[PDB]
């Protein structure tokens, strides 16, 4: 066959960022230029992701996990071609892509688990030093990240062509999805433990005080980030407290600066020594028999924004995320290949 052709060929190319501005439009242009854009664009991420899959050392391009993900990708890169040629203006064409990137999307679920298959059998079997965790990080990230940006790109296509503009909510409520993610995690915190923590949400906009802070944004992924820092900031609260009566809340800031956008979650779950924040945030050293901190960080980069850890050993935590608070400022990050090792 030709996998490694087309792999050749669209690695080529630079994947092209797009900002919230030309998602939002894309979601008013039509469907034909997104199944024209789409065509050529996915087939540039797939094939620029699997060029540095396939530069994995032997040892692990070798493995079941990475071998069962790689003819994945072959698959969807395939299933992408076959459109190529088709006519846009032919509805058949049209709603057979949207088909196509569906069972693409329901393919590639069980990358992450798939992936941690990987890392666990590599930490077993060649052993899980300095310089095997900094690339695997260095893979992973890159990997993930790159997943992202098609799931996206898949998800904005399938959701508008069956106010909100798909993934994207233009006028996000940032502390309504705070109480959500709070509220499944109180859930999940009650049932496993007999208590869990209550919340505090303070607003800052510093331009206009009281006026309710919203923003351009993919909530999901807001969600996704949340709902992660809500767990653990729960799990530290109730656990370092077992012994005492008084359970502290978890106390989140929505700030909104010229640029950022800023969530902090303040826990008193005893912290963590510095030494150990790395450690939160290494897909192997968080693997046992991916993991959310680190991907809840993609999510966050992926806009041109970060997730950070401060701890203050034998008090508390406080996570942050930082979003551009401007849709102009809000372009994909992608990781691009070329360069290399
Ligand atoms: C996520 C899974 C599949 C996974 C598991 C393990 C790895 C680890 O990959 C390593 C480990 C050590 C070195 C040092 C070295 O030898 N440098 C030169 C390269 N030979 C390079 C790489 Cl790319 C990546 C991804
Ligand atoms: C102590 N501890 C923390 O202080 C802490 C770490 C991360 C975080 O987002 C919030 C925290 O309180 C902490 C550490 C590890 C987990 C975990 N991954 O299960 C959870 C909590
Ligand atoms: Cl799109």
């Amino acid at each position: 066959g030709s996998a490694p052709k087309y792999i050749e060929h669209f690695s080529k190319f630079s994947p092209s960022p797009l900002s919230m501005k030309q998602f939002l439009d894309f979601g008013s242009a039509c469907e034909k230029t997104s199944f024209t854009f789409l065509r050529q664009e996915l087939p540039v991420r797939l094939a620029n992701i699997m060029k540095e899959i396939n530069l994995l050392p032997d040892r692990v391009l070798s493995t079941p996990s990475v071998q069962l993900v790689q003819s994945w990708y072959v698959q969807s890169l395939l299933d992408i071609m076959e459109f190529l040629d088709k006519d846009p203006e032919d509805h058949r064409t049209l709603s057979q892509f949207t088909d196509a990137l569906v069972t693409i999307r329901n393919r590639h679920n069980d990358v992450v688990p798939t992936m941690a298959q990987g890392v666990l059998e590599y930490k077993d079997t060649y052993g899980d030093d300095p310089v095997s965790n900094q690339n695997i990080q260095y893979f992973l990230d890159r990997f993930y990240l790159s997943r992202i940006s098609i799931r996206m790109l898949i998800n904005q296509h399938t959701l508008i062509f069956d106010k909100h503009i798909g993934s994207i909510d233009p006028n996000c409520n940032v502390s309504e999805v705070v109480k959500d993610a709070y509220d499944m995690a109180k859930l999940l915190c009650d049932k496993y433990y007999m208590a869990s923590p209550d919340l505090e949400i303070q607003e800052i906009n510093a331009a206009n005080s009281k006026q309710p802070i919203h923003m351009v944004y993919v909530p999901s992924h807001l969600y996704h980030m949340l709902f992660e820092l809500f767990k653990n900031a729960m799990r530290a609260t109730v656990e370092s407290h077992e012994s005492s009566l008084i359970l502290p809340p978890i106390k989140v800031m929505v700030a909104l600066g010229e640029e950022d956008l800023s969530i902090k979650m303040s826990d008193r779950g005893g912290g963590v020594p510095l030494r150990k924040i790395e450690r939160l945030f290494s897909y192997m050293y968080s693997t046992a028999p991916g993991y959310g901190l680190p991907i809840s960080r993609l999510y966050a980069k992926y806009f041109q924004g970060d997730l950070q850890l401060f701890s203050m050993e034998g008090f508390g935590t406080d996570a942050v995320i930082y979003l551009k608070a401007l849709s102009t400022d809000s372009v994909e990050r992608l990781p691009v290949y070329n360069k290399s090792a």
